[PDB]
């Protein structure tokens, strides 16, 4: 890899706006996952057998 | 890898805005996993074999 | 690796800005993970195996 | 008039309840009259020519 | 008049709630009347002519 | 009149509560009336011609 005046964006996250007005929430949660606000992963490499990236409201239970 | 001039982003979050007026949240857990905020989770990386990377509200039970 | 003139942002969390007005939380955890806050988890490089990143709101249980 | 084991009321204004979550007002008033509130006015008697009782929000440009 | 064992209640206000959560108001008067909160006015009598009894929120620009 | 054994209330307020939490006013006032608080009149008799009894956030501008 090799760059010569390279403006390079990547595995980037940018500008993620959010506004809320006025808002009633109410959670009841049991075991589980509840995920409600803002979320930004921004990666660019990730390796392994079996393994993960990047999960919200994830439930894993297995045998 | 050569870089020559090179403006780069690589595994970035940026300007992630969040506003809120009047909430009236509520939250009840048991046992689980609630999340309600901003995160905001940057890399460039991650290795090995059964990894977790940028795991937000996650439940693991395995056996 | 070599850089020449290289301006590099990597693996970067910047710029999370966060409002908020008149606001009513509540919370009742019981053995859960619970998370409302702004969270900024910026790395470059992370290894092995069974390994666990950047984790918010997490819950592991296992056997 | 004459009253005997009487449990009057005559006039009256009770048990007015008002309940505002999560509110957005805004007001722009240029020489008139906006009224946004709770307003409880209880009177018996009034009398005379011309008068004005219990006026909420009244614009008055006789000549 | 004449009471006996008389429980009168006669120009009267009483029992008046007013709750209010996370409000954002914003008012601009300009030679008006705006009113926003709680009133309550209790009387029993009132005379004369060309008066005004229990005004809330009232312009007057006779001539 | 004559009262007996008269539990009487006449030209009475009573028992109004106001809650308010996480409030954001703001009022900008040219030459008019603006009212936000609590207000609670209470009278038995007025008398006389032109007069004005309880008058909240009024604006006479008469010639």
């Amino acid at each position: 890899v090799l760059y010569v005046g390279s403006k390079t964006k990547e595995g980037v996250v940018h500008d993620v706006t959010t506004v809320a007005e006025n808002t009633k929430e109410q959670v009841t949660n049991v075991g589980g996952a509840v995920v409600t606000g803002v979320t930004a992963v921004a990666q660019k490499t990730v390796e392994g057998a079996g393994s993960i990236a990047a999960a919200t409201g994830f439930v894993k239970k297995d045998q």
